[PDB]
């Protein structure tokens, strides 16, 4: 379903019981959760694996190369994606 121009999201300046995205406002899943790869702090720090992918995607950058420095705009903090 995507006629709709609006849906339910999360906000708090602590680490809240349903957190949600920065790119898509969901809710952590049993499949793709949510976690912070950045210090952009607040809200707008938690991402899905998959929006993750398709950010550092849009920011014209080969997350799959060692000749890259993926990161943030907002906070500047380097990426993180794998631990
Ligand atoms: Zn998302
Ligand atoms: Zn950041």
């Amino acid at each position: 379903v995507a006629n709709e121009e609006t849906d339910t999201a999360t906000f708090n300046d602590d680490a809240p019981s349903g957190a949600t995205c920065r790119i898509c406002r969901g809710e952590a899943t049993e499949d793709n959760p949510l976690f912070h790869p950045c210090k952009c702090r607040g809200s707008i720090k938690y991402m899905h694996e998959s929006c993750l992918l398709e950010w550092v995607a849009s920011k014209n950058i080969d997350i799959s190369k060692p000749g890259a420095d993926v990161k943030c705009d907002i906070c500047h903090y380097p990426i993180q994606f794998k631990t």
